[PDB]
């Protein structure tokens, strides 16, 4: 699936998803590969 740290996330502000690298703090929309 996704390279190491990346996660997805709900967006607290209304829940649209987005990609999350927990080791880097990137997001991203689109999928990492
Ligand atoms: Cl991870
Ligand atoms: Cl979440
Ligand atoms: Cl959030
Ligand atoms: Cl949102």
């Amino acid at each position: 699936k996704l390279p190491p740290g990346w996660e997805k996330r709900m967006s607290r502000x209304s829940g649209r998803v987005y990609y999350f690298n927990h080791i880097t703090n990137a997001s991203q929309w689109e999928r990492p590969s």
